């Protein structure tokens, strides 16, 4: 006729159409979905509510029986848009949603002379995965997301894959590389769902696989601990008996002790975790214990409260085995009596003089050999971990 | 007919069907409705606002008379899928919630040939129950589920159950194990609520009862305190003459203070609630205070003021038992006259000396005391304290 | 008829009804609606932003001429349930709100046979009502809601009570006890408001009188004060010659400043409120600079400097009135003249050790003095506070 | 006739009636809406957004050609209700909004005989102004809302005013005076807006002129400043050879550091703005500074380092012009010799006990001046901002 | 005829009138829209996130073939307004955006006599673009928004552009300055899109390049960092044998280092980003530990410890080449023995005060030394700083 093509074939098409009824000929035939998904971004990975924000891009197809028209007439069309709410629609969701989506409505389908009937639409995905971070910088983390039919049972609705699963999971066209965290990859699986014996459903779970750039976190939370390792080696380098080196010690600590409060709120939140991390922190924790126990030996040793002399069993053995062996380096009578009174005063402070000159070497001597212990073992520490993070990197 | 048997069946259905009455035909009889709920994860737990946050798979069913046909017609259909949009539904709401909803519309039901109209949703509830926080780590709460109709009366619609009560609380199917909270039962009741004499109403109460996880907090409210704990005792085995025995000490109760006042922000919120957490600071604080007042009446007592000799009457008894009692461990005249000058001089300053040695000896014995006695104080804190700890786990 | 009456009583009262009128048969008459409030919690109060949110049920009733039928027919019905959105509905708001209420709709209303119509909805308000917090632990706070009709002037719509007001402000039935508010009235008013000498308007003005539970914010700004009030103490207790006093003080005065910084940020928010709890501060501030004025002036007494004798003006009288009436407690010559060198140098050392003594007593004596000033001043304090809050708790 | 009035006028007005087209018989005539705007409180400035939030009352009234009816007829009605969506609305919207306003739908709009139509609806405000902080405490600042049609150009709509500009701008009858803000006046005005030489537009714009109310800020400013510079007074008041002088010093140049530090994230916001309290901190950082440099060089003059004697150049003026001018206030020989090496021991001693005198009396003048003038400088400091603030105060 | 123009005019145009079907006579032919973006403010960059939220003024133009009629009827009517939901619009959006736009409803669209239809909106944009700070305060940053319809593929639907790209990319006419980010250029660019080798789309990017005001981080970030440098300077100026510098070394380094430490969350952000303000930290920091590990050994050096004399090796040239090279600057016997015994005794203590002497002499000669290399090599670095801040501004 004279009418336009596209006015008549759609007045000719949605003619007494009913838009609440399954569009098939024999209610015994299922209708069959074919979906599939590919990744846009990770908006967000929360750890401490376990939820997952993430941008896809899904698209899906079916049959529709009373949408069929000969492509002779109505000027040799194969294919037009029509909207969607004026058609039938499958009931498609995600069982681990939390958030309703924030996405826009897509109002048009295409429509083909065969039946079939396409839909795109982007998805704003805020789901909930179990996270683990058990090795928080190196965490490697699957969510699943299972797109199923929320009313209708495996009897009515199965979900196919348009594409091979092959390919599906090696896609990575339009990924956004560059934040937080990399795809690794995108595996879906197909699966029969059923609490009850009762009813029966149609699943397509889709495990996303990604991994976290560590690259940030691991020099910041290594970077202060081994510059205040150093400080604490200049702090060993003072004398023992000035008196400031406890104060030194204690404002170090102090300081460290703040860092790690206010930093440990940030990064750990799950219950259950526990990092490594925390491992390393509390041998920290435990090397400054020694250290501070070992300053406060030092300087009780060294301190003078008028103490006795050095006690001889230890003293023919301790400084003669730090050399060359392990550390390589009438009126007369009144007179006389008068003054042997100032005598033996300063008989008496010069004996005290030498207990105090003996007792201090032995505490320079002991600080010397602590301190070379103290350094050995830190710098066995730090190869440990050194060629521990080696043995990861070369994997 | 030649026409297909849904489309017919959907015709003759929805034909001439009013939504907006009760489907009766006898209005003295009420509408039963059955509902059911099935719990997915707990999202969150507010206690400064006494906010739950959860997620509930809700599935209900009613008797429609108006939705009736013989199966042996429209092709053998036993059951068929219809909008929602075009029947009437129940206002079956929640008396506790705060928040509206943020859930998806599922745009189908189910209608039998009986009548039978079923209806599947997921809920996202936001509701209001009191939290007690007596004992914050171990508390299990129970909060109130309240289902009815908001307008209809009971002479209208009453509310049953699916299932039976037995197996309802014991589902625990698809919980979310991994999380802050873990569920322990959801218990069913029915009920008549009326606050006037005028109407009654029925309402289904579901009292769901949660347990917290405990092994996160625990640990890292107990770990600093003992840690700190270790270094006062090295702060003990100091010296008290040194100086910077009362500086230690005050350093780190300002680290301690500190510490607890930004902790106590954030898990204590409840106006009533008081755990006994806070009574374990408290006792800590104590502790902290007697030893500040031991460091500070030692170094008083040891410090050098010019004093006199120590008084006999303590002296006699105080350094004997503490020793294999309790602790085991002319020109003549001229110059006789000028050099007596000196001799009294240093007379004098030698019985100073002495008595400082006195005065020395006796604060050292007075702090090896009071140390010994704060150490057992402090074992005899900790043994109370483990075996409650043990005494609660084994239950 | 056989057909059922809740169809065809339907059928015949929403034929030909228009919802866009009002449902007067006389324009001059007004349509008179009768509302009322209950109750359900506090969810919040933002003083910062001087923001309520409240949580109500909210139930209101009128009369429609054009929805009345005779009781005989249709099978003895007395009432109906009919679709809100098929009838006309008064725009029943309220003045003071600033969000939009998040509230679910409700479908459904009851209509009598005298055309009765009755409306229960709850409702969540977020309105803004001033807040004074001159006295903030123990403050009682009015806000007001204010009902009325947008824009039908009283010509048209007024408002009445469904209740007395003497049984409205003492309902409390189903208000939340637990929180951080209680409930005290709710007391009804109705006014006639007009800006212009135009148009009148009435308005229900419904005034919200609550308190707040004091029992926590009380203890916990009165436990550090206290606390550190006693630390002082010890501090005082120390010797005035030991030289660590001076970081004593001020390490405990940054402590307390320190957490007056961090503490007064959270709880006074109003620009022209002035709690009296800013003045206990001050009054705590000026009383801990006294004390660091009295430590620094015996510190400057006395610490030596070489300085002179103890002028004898104020000594004869403070050392005697310090005890029972305030506080009760050729060659010969060479030789001669050689050793009169040594002499005079060990006479001038004891001089100047004698001036030492005296300056350090007198310094000990004014520390006492000063101290026990300080303790009855403090003890003073601390009684007028105790009997000030007892007062207020006895009324 | 026997129908209702205002069921039969309302059927004959809405009787063929399209929503969609402007309401004018010739489409030559423009259509005029004249508009107003009550404010009702200032919800919110944000200066880090640069966003104003506010509550309006706006109302406005136009002309509808085809709303005209007889008033003999219809029972004497001038003017009735009719439903907002059954009628033609204008666009009218501000070009400043960020943030879709979530005010609610008024259903209702008032008609007139004479085809006049108002509307009243109220509207929560989220727009973007420039805000200036150069003098923070005492900012007035101006905001524009530029109500104008999105679409229509002038040929079609112009805005004019309700009421005369000269009693819009002086209203204020509903406004909250409690809270931050205070409004000071909302000027009008009438504008025609062209980007394009195309197409022309008219816009109506208001100024709302505010002033912030400064009582709390500057005095929780100015507060801890003073109060610490007191502290510092008597850390001068100090002797500056007890050595704690330089900690004290430190330790109150760090409370102040941290407390600048956390303070200044809160208030300043802008980018571009530099306020005087800036400069006011910088000049207190500086005196704070002189105050160290000042401390370090009288503790480097007074410390003991066997020193020499004080070169007389200085000394001779020195400690005359600052009293009365500025400041007020064989065996013989053996025997002979032997006791001759003691002799001028002690003779050394005694000549570096006496230089240690001088240079500690030098110091102490020195730092008795240094007081004095800092003192001084202080005063006049204080002097001049007293009277900058009292000179602000009287206008 | 006698009725309106407007109104008869909208009758014939709307009349069986489908808005589901795309407006062309041939199939074949696409639908052309252009479409153009005016830039009104930038609301916010987040850079954690890497989210730009931006506010435009969109307008787009197309033709539609079934609305066309005569001008010379109906009154000369060249064009209209017509509501949006009536026609066929086009769905044009942004591949990049990651939350739904809050955007008001535009109701109303132009309609010309010859088919064009145009219309106009705003739109608040929340999209996703990589933002790159490896300078931070000087960044230069591009982003692209896309448009394209999201379902018609080439054939159907290309973009244009409505003016010429030489005009679009310098308009900057309404563009709000203020703020904390400038305007530099929207650059447009026409592209096909196609994942697949199946279908192909039109896209319409723009390129938003942007910078940022770097005055007020600079000043913020550089102040306090050289205002401890000069107080690092007169710590300095401090002798070395007082005791006290170790300490104020540590708390001078304490407050640097909570600092750096509670600045360090806010700007940065990124995990991959690494800007020069951290290799400028990291060079104070070592700039630091120069400083403190150089108190520590010059402390060490001159602190007594009954240490031997200077060995002569380097004395012989130290104390040399520190002056005018570099720095400019019977009764008898027993009598006698017991005289000996006190002369021996001096002679010890003097040899022992003598090397004292010595040791603090060459202390103090390389504290000197060491200040003056410190002071050159601070000079030096603040040199090229500030060279290259002025090699950056000259550009
Ligand atoms: C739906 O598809 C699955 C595999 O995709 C298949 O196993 C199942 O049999 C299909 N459903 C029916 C009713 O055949
Ligand atoms: C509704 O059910 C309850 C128990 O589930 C029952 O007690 C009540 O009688 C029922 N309602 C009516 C009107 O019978
Ligand atoms: C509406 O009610 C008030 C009191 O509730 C009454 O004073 C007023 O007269 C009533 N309105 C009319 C039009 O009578
Ligand atoms: C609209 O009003 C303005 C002043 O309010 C006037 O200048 C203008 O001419 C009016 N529009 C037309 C088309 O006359
Ligand atoms: C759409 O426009 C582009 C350039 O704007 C042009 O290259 C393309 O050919 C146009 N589409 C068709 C179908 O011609």
């Amino acid at each position: 006729t004279t009418q336009p093509a596209l006015l008549r074939l759609s007045d000719h098409l949605l003619a007494n159409y009913k838009k609440g009824v399954r569009p098939v000929r024999d209610w015994r035939k299922p209708t069959t979905v074919s979906i599939d998904v590919i990744m846009y971004a990770i908006l967000n990975v929360d750890e401490k509510n376990q939820v997952l924000t993430t941008y896809i891009w899904y698209r899906q197809y079916w049959t529709d029986e009373f949408l069929q028209w000969t492509p002779e007439d109505f000027d040799n069309v194969t294919k037009l848009s029509i909207p969607t709410d004026s058609i039938w629609v499958p009931d498609i969701l995600i069982n681990e949603f939390v958030d309703v989506g924030k996405s826009p409505n897509i109002p048009y389908v295409y429509v083909h002379h065969r039946g079939e009937v396409q839909n795109y639409k982007p998805l704003q995905l805020v789901t909930a995965c179990s996270l683990d971070i058990y090795n928080f910088p190196f965490d490697v983390q699957n969510c699943s997301l299972t797109f199923t039919s929320w009313l209708h049972t495996i009897q009515d609705i199965n979900i196919t894959l348009w594409r091979s699963p092959e390919e599906v999971r090696s896609d990575k066209s339009i990924f956004i590389n560059q934040g937080e965290w990399e795809l690794l990859e995108v595996f879906p699986q197909f699966k029969e769902f059923s609490i009850d014996i009762s009813n029966s459903y149609a699943e397509m779970k889709f495990y996303v696989i990604i991994r976290r750039r560590p690259l940030f976190y691991a020099v910041s939370l290594l970077l202060p601990s081994i510059f205040l390792m150093v400080v604490d080696i200049v702090g060993f380098c003072l004398p023992p008996d000035s008196g400031e080196r406890v104060s030194f010690k204690i404002t170090l600590l102090l300081g460290y002790s703040v860092f790690l409060i206010i930093v440990s709120d940030t990064l750990p939140a799950t219950a259950i975790g526990t990092p490594l991390i925390g491992v390393y922190f509390v041998v920290c924790m435990a090397l400054l214990v020694i250290s501070l126990a070992e300053t406060i030996f030092i300087v009780r040793l060294v301190h003078k409260q008028d103490l006795q002399r050095p006690v001889p069993d230890w003293l023919r053995h301790l400084v003669l085995d730090r050399i060359a062996w392990i550390l390589c380096l009438l009126a007369v009578r009144g007179l006389l009596q008068e003054l042997s009174s100032i005598r033996h005063f300063l008989e008496k402070r010069d004996e005290m003089r030498e207990v105090a000159r003996d007792w201090l070497r032995v505490g320079y001597v002991l600080d010397r050999l602590l301190f070379r212990i103290y350094l050995l073992a830190v710098l066995a520490y730090s190869i440990t971990l050194v060629t521990l993070w080696s043995i990861w990197h070369y994997s």
